[PDB]
RNA sequence: AGCUGUAAGUAAGCUUUGAUCCAGAGAUUUCCGAAUGGGGAAACCCAGCAUGAGUUAUGUCAUGUUAUCGAUAUGUGAAUACAUAGCAUAUCAGAAGGCACACCCGGAGAACUGAAACAUCUUAGUACCCGGAGGAAGAGAAAGAAAAUUCGAUUCCCUUAGUAGCGGCGAGCGAAAUGGGAAGAGCCCAAACCAACAAGCUUGCUUGUUGGGGUUGUAGGACACUCUACGGAGUUACAAAGGACGACAUUAGACGAAUCAUCUGGAAAGAUGAAUCAAAGAAGGUAAUAAUCCUGUAGUCGAAAAUGUUGUCUCUCUUGAGUGGAUCCUGAGUACGACGGAGCACGUGAAAUUCCGUCGGAAUCUGGGAGGACCAUCUCCUAAGGCUAAAUACUCUCUAGUGACCGAUAGUGAACCAGUACCGUGAGGGAAAGGUGAAAAGCACCCCGGAAGGGGAGUGAAAUAGAACCUGAAACCGUGUGCUUACAAGUAGUCAGAGCCCGUUAAUGGGUGAUGGCGUGCCUUUUGUAGAAUGAACCGGCGAGUUACGAUUUGAUGCAAGGUUAAGCAGUAAAUGUGGAGCCGUAGCGAAAGCGAGUCUGAAUAGGGCGUUUAGUAUUUGGUCGUAGACCCGAAACCAGGUGAUCUACCCUUGGUCAGGUUGAAGUUCAGGUAACACUGAAUGGAGGACCGAACCGACUUACGUUGAAAAGUGAGCGGAUGAACUGAGGGUAGCGGAGAAAUUCCAAUCGAACCUGGAGAUAGCUGGUUCUCUCCGAAAUAGCUUUAGGGCUAGCCUCAAGUGAU
RNA sequence: AUGGUAGGAGAGCGUUCUAAGGGCGUUGAAGCAUGAUCGUAAGGACAUGUGGAGCGCUUAGAAGUGAGAAUGCCGGUGUGAGUAGCGAAAGACGGGUGAGAAUCCCGUCCACCGAUUGACUAAGGUUUCCAGAGGAAGGCUCGUCCGCUCUGGGUUAGUCGGGUCCUAAGCUGAGGCCGACAGGCGUAGGCGAUGGAUAACAGGUUGAUAUUCCUGUACCACCUAUAAUCGUUUUAAUCGAU
RNA sequence: AGAUAGAAAAUAGGUGCCCGUACCGCAAACCGACACAGGUAGUCAAGAUGAGAAUUCUAAGGUGAGCGAGCGAACUCUCGU
RNA sequence: UAGGCCCAAGCGACUGUUUAUCAAAAACACAGGUCUCUGCUAAACCGUAAGGUGAUGUAUAGGGGCUGACGCCUGCCCGGUGCUGGAAGGUUAAGAGGAGUGGUUAGCUUCUGCGAAGCUACGAAUCGAAGCCCCAGUAAACGGCGGCCGUAUAACGGUCCUAAGGUAGCGAAAUUCCUUGUCGGGUAAGUUCCGACCCGCACGAAAGGCGUAACGAUUUGGGCACUGUCUCAACGAGAGACUCGGUGAAAUCAUAGUACCUGUGAAGAUGCAGGUUACCCGCGACAGGACGGAAAGACCCCGUGGAGCUUUACUGUAGCCUGAUAUUGAAAUUCGGCACAGCUUGUACAGGAUAGGUAGGAGCCUUUGAAACGUGAGCGCUAGCUUACGUGGAGGCGCUGGUGGGAUACUACCCUAGCUGUGUUGGCUUUCUAACCCGCACCACUUAUCGUGGUGGGAGACAGUGUCAGGCGGGCAGUUUGAC
RNA sequence: GGCAUAAGGGAGCUUGACUGCGAGACCUACAAGUCGAGCAGGGUCGAAAGACGGACUUAGUGAUCCGGUGGUUCCGCAUG
C-alpha cells in the first residue's frame, strides 16, 4: 500500500507516497554474505548481519 | 434402404457380409502462434547432434533431440591454500506459462459534474490500468461481539429507517443494536514427561534432534489427588470401509398410441354420418385448420465412464476416568503509545481498526491483560502465537429444455455475401441487401431482330403469378388519349353558372368544366411577421412520459375499535394459503426530564400558544413532485487508456549529384623605372558562404485558374546555383510531450496544444423541435428579494373541487 | 342562460392479448391497394385489384401505443436543362473488316517530342503480360481493344540481384542496476545496408522469358579416384592459433 | 607456437541448394477519389550551331492524345500590329 | 536564345533563414562584443530512479543572458528591487530538558489535602538554524535621468524627494500632438523628396549612439531609354453561338399563372390594399428579388460558458535551502551535571573602626565561636572592616538605620578567580577507524572496462537516503476576477 | 409633521435606562418591523388622584461556528 494524502492548511489534497527507511547492508542470506536493502526497523530486531 | 456436406447434377460404389446416417471409444493431426534449436518483416529462413535410407563418396532426404529456476547424487572449483559456492553434468521435467476480466479479492486511481464553478465537500474509491486466484473470498471456533436476566463457535444474504448521526451543519452523505434462510467440524506451537541419538562434555550434565502429550481458566498439563476405552461408531477434515461399498441419471437414448369416411371448385381440414383407448386424451409443425400423417405425451427396456449412494459397510474408532487452577505455560520489537495520513455513516480529531518513520518496553495465580476521554463494578482473552470448514458469491454464453416476448431499423452492427463491401498509415470506424414451393413444371416444340418483343405452349385450381415465383400496394413522379376551356396584372381559392354527362354500400344522387364580387402556413418567434425574420417536394423505419421506488392530493374493503404480513415457506414463473424474530392509527404538549385531556411558559395551577370536544387504515388501486441521467436533439471543452515522425521539424549512420563561362587571393618567378631589386610591369599559380548562368532547389511580381486539369496548380518573368548547397536509403525524438536560424511554426490536407476509443445519454439558466383524439366549458400576465438577476422563488391575476354562508 | 396557447373532472377510436363471448372465412375468406355509406372525431360492416388463406364485432384490460417542420436521419425515392462541361498538342485520303466505322486494322503522305512525350535500373503496384472468342456493364464512343470470360497460357540462373558472409546508426540483451505494478536502463553477445567481400561472355531463338533456354568458349567452388614429389613429423613448403 | 603422416598438385570424374525474375515503371498499371496539366531516387544521351547539356532544326526511337466531333457575331482569354 | 542604365535617401553590415496554403521583410541567424555561472561524478539539462547528454571535453573549456561586421565611441544615479558578501543584530518551528502545577488513589485528619510512593494531563527558565533585520558592493543587473515660480534647472536662481535630473552625437526622424511647422532646392504647379532650423507633446549611448564601402525579388524620391499604360481601331487562335453524340452534371426542394405605381407590415415590399401600361411562346445578350449561399456574424450577453497567456489575484504544489531524528561508532580537548564547598580583596565624604558587581533577607549565626589586643587569608592613603580562636571573649551585624549614589548576619555565593580529584551524566572542537560511500587505482571471473571478489589509496560518522518541521517557490496547477 | 396639556430651569433623588405576560395592539410575498390592561411582582416621585416598561416623533445595524456565565431538566463508553 503506502499512498495517502498531503494536506494543506485549506485542506487541499495531493496524493503522496510514504517510503520505508531502506538501508543497504550486508546480511547472511543462505550461503554468502550478500548486500541487500532492508529497512532500519527490520534490523532493529529481525535479522543478523 | 438409400447415398456421394453446404457448395448441384455423373462416374459410381455400397450392400442385406448392412452402406449414408446417430451416439461412444480410439488412430492420424502440415505450418505459425508462451513458440522454447538459432534468427525473423507470424504462417518463413538458417543449423547442430544421434540414428537411418541413399550414394564409390559427399551433397540430399527421413526420424528423434537441442530455450530458466526446483529435486536426486553429486562433482570440479579464478582474484586467494582446502573448502563451499558458483560450475558443468546426469536424470523427473518437476513446475512456471493457458482467463467470458461477467462475478470475486487486491494494487494504483482521474475528470467533466452537484453546490445554481467550487478549493473543504460531491461525482467516487466511480472509470478501467495492473495483478491474483477461482468455481470464491473473508471469517471463525475469539483480548468474539451483545450490554438484559446476556448472546448463536462463527459466518454470510431479504425488518428498524431516510431514524441516530455526520455536514462551507451547505449541497448532500447516511448506520447499528433488538432476527428469517442456512447451520457448526476443530487444529497448532507452550508447560513439563519419556525414549533413543549424537555432539560437546567428561559421559554426569547440557545442547539440540525424532517422536507421544495439549490447545482454553470463575483451568490445561507435569502433576497432585481417581480409577476407563471401542460405548458410540461415520469419510467434507483430522483412523479410513479404497471397500460386494446396496439406486449416478436409471442419464446415451432409441423404439413404442389410439380416427374418418361421403358429397360441391386442387384437394375438406364447409355441410352429412361417425369415431379415439388409457399414465398419452397435450401442445405443435405437413397443394385443405388429423387434442387419433411427423411426432410426441404415456409405456418399454434400459450400457461406457455409471452405481441412490447406503441399514454389517475390512482396517479401525474416542466409554473421559472425578477434585484443585496452589507452582509452571498460555505466543515479542510485542501488547503497549507519539508524530503524519487512510478507512470506518462519521470532514482524523477527544478517537475504539490499518500504513510509514521513531519510541521502546508487561506480566504470572497476590495471574496479568483488553473493550469511541478516567478510576471502582460488567463482558472477554487466555489477544499479538498460529491456523484451517461446508451451507456462502456469480452465469460469456457452456449445455440442454421452455414463455400478452424481438418479431427482423429486431432481442443483433449482422437470422442474405457481416465485423464482410468500403473508409483510414495506424489505433480504429463500419453499411446496404433478407425472404415460390401447389409442384421448375423455368416459355421443349414451333415460327419474325443481338438485346427485347409478338404468337402460340405449360407443369399453369389462377404468368399485367417470367427469375423483381417473399407476392405487392401507395405517393412522388409520369407519359400517350381525350371532355370542357384562349384581351390579359394573378394566397390561384371562395361566393354568384353555358356546354358535356348520367345513378352506389342509392336519393333536393351524381356530376364535369366556363363567369362578376371578395381575398395572407405545419409554422416558429414576437409589443407587433404573411418575409425584405427563421425553417421547409413524396414515403417511411420514423422520429420526443418507467420504475428501483418514494411523497402528497382525488374509488372499493378485510373492514372499522381498529393495522398485519415484508421476507420466507407450500403452490403451474399463477390465483391463493400460511407467515409476529417482525414493521401505521386510537393523545397531546414540552428543547428535555416529564406530565397527561391537557401541557408549556411563569418560582403562579394565572393568562396566552399548541391541543381536546372520533375516524382511520392490512389498505390496495386512478393527477403533481423527488431521486435516477427523466420530453427530444445540439456545444466549445475536461480527464483516462492508447495509436501516430511513410507528411513535416531537427538529428544520427551510410551513399549520390552539381552544363558552361568570368574574375584572378595567398604565393612564386623574370624585368621595363631599374638600382644597393625596388618598387611595379610580365609570366606562373588557382583561392572564394566570389560573379553571370543550365540541371537541380526555391517562390518575389504578374496574368490565368477559383461548382479549378489541381483541397495551392499552369504561363511569362524571377532568387540561389562549391555550399550555413541539394538529395536517396536505414534509424531516432510523441502530446502535461517533441521539434523549432523563432513564424504561435510543424508533428499524415487537422494544432494557443494531434488522432482514436472510453468516462459519456458530460453540462447547456441558451436555440430549435414536441404528432392519432376530439372534450365541452373556463386563466390570464406586477410588487418584493436575488456568487446571481432575457433565470428563479413567494404574492397578484388563476382553473377545478369542497366548505361556510350573507358573508 | 352557454370563447380561453395554462386549468379540471370527459365519451372515443388504429397494435396486442387475454378474458371471454359471438361471427366472417378452402362452393372461398381476407387483409391491403383502387368504391357512393358512416364522421368532429380518431376508426369499422355490401361493386375493380389481390389472392388463394387471413380478418372483424362486442365488452373489458395493457401500451415498443400513437405522425407536416427539428439547416432532423435514411431503407430512401424522385424532381428543378437538353443547360455547364467533355482535362493542353495535326491530321488527311485510300483500302479492309463488319449488323452497323471522325473511332478498329493495313497503306501512303503530313506532323510533334528530340538532355526527351526516347532507352534502362530502383521503389511502389501485384497478373494489368501474351492468344482466342461474346463483351449484358466498364471507357466523359464503339468493339468491330484491353485493364469482363476461357484457359492457351505465360516467369527457367553455380557466375545477375538477395540469403547460407562482415560490420555502422539503431534495436534488442543471460547475469546486473533501478522501479507502486505494468515496467526502464544496461554487460558480453546478438540482430541490422544505405557501405565492405564474392566466379560469364559471344551468338541463336518465342505469341508471351532470357548474362537463366539452346550452341560455343570460359571462370569459381566442393567431393572422390589418380600419380613423381616434403618426408625426427618436433621440424619440415603442410597443418596452425583461442 | 602448437599439432600431426602429409601433403599438393595436375589429371579424370562427379557435384553446385534457396528466394526474385511476367508486366507498368519520371507513368493509363506508383502516390494523388479519376485513363488528374502535379509528385516520383539513379544510369545512358547521335548530327548541325555554339563556350555550352543554352538556343533553333533534326537522327534513332517514340507518338498524333487517348472518344467527342462538324459549322462560323458581342464578349472573355492567349498572341501580333 | 543571351544585362536596361544613372542620381539620391531610409533600414539591415554581408551569404543565409522564416509564417507547407493571403505576410520573405527593416523580423530570425551570423562573425564579433560583453556580462555571468561552472575545478570535474563540473555547472546546465532529460529522467521517479538507474542511467545519460555536456564530453571519451577540463577555465585559450563548457552552459546561460543581452548586443550584433567594421570605424569613432558608450555619460549620470547603488536611494528602490534583484544578485553577491559581511557583521552577525535580533526572531523562531519541529525537538531536548524538567522547575513547578493539575487528575486518580488504600493513601491522612475520616467532615478532609506533603499529594505524598506511584500512576496521569500539563507545563516555563529556557535554549534551538535558516529565513527576516541591518551594513557594504554591483547599472553591457532590473530600473531611473524632474516637478515648481520666473518660463518654449530652454537661461540661470529657488526649491522637492529619494538616489540622481540627459555628456557626446543626432534631431518635424520607421519617433512631431499642434502640423501640409518655417526657410531654401527640385516642377508650370511638390502633403511625398532632399538640404537647413530646433520650440526633442514623447531621441539618446550594448531592449546600444553616430557613421559607413560592398551586398538586397527591401522601402522611398527624381532622370534618361522606351513603349496601346494613356489621349482614343483592325487581324489570328481558343471558349462562346448553329448542328450531331457514345454525351450530359451542379448550386433553393413554403409551394402556388409571380409589371410599373403604396401605405405598411416585427415601417425601403409577392400573397399586404387607388391608378397607369401590357396579345401567347422562344433564342442571343446581367443584377432588383433569393435583401443567394456550399457561411445558425468574426468588436454585447449569457453562463463561477470554454481556452491560452501574465502577475506583487486566491489557493496549492515539482522542486530548492535549512534544522531535528534513524542508519550511526571510538578517544581526547573545552565545559553543563558533582565541577564538590568554594574563598577573599580593589575602594568610597556615609555603618562602627573609609566593604565584594549582588540578591531572598527587620532577620539567622548565635558552647555546630561572634569584634580590637601575640598573631593569621588577600591587601593597604598603619584607619583597622569580613572571618577561625588558647592566654581574653558574647557579639559583629544586616536590605533598613545609610555627610553615602548602591552594600558584605544566614544564604546563591562570586567576576576580580588559581583550582585536588570525585559515582558517573550531558554540550564543544579535534583526532581515530570497523559502519557507510568513491563515474578510484591495480588484479581475476572474463568471453566482458557492466557487475562480483581481493589488495592499496581517498573520504568518514560527514555525506547520501527515510520520517517530521520551517522557509522560499507563475517553474507548474486548479480557480476567481465581486456584483450594478 | 408637531409643540406651552410646554415638547426650558430647580428639589429629592433616584433609577420605571423594572421582571413575566399581554385582556385587548398596524404594516406585510416571506423573514422581519411598529402600543395599552392584569398581576404574579416589587418600586420611585407625589399631600393626593395619579404618572413612570428611556429622550417631541420618525435614522443610529446580523441564521452557522466560537467565547463566557447561570441554572438545571440530558448523556454513557459494559454499568456506576
Ligand atoms: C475562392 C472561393 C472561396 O470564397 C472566397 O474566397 C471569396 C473571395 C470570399 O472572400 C473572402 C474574403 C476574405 C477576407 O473574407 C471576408 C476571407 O475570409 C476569404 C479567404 O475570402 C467570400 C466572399 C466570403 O464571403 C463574405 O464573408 C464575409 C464574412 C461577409 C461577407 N458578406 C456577408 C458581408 C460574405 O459575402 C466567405 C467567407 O468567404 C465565403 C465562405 C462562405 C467560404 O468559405 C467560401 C465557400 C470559400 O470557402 C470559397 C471556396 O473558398
Amino acid at each position: 500500500a503506502s499512498t495517502g494524502n498531503r494536506r494543506s492548511h485549506a485542506l487541499n489534497s495531493t496524493k503522496r507516497r510514504w517510503n520505508a527507511n531502506l538501508q543497504k547492508v550486508r546480511i547472511l542470506v543462505d550461503g554468502k554474505p550478500k548486500k541487500v536493502w532492508v529497512s532500519a526497523r527490520a534490523l532493529k530486531s529481525g535479522k543478523v548481519t
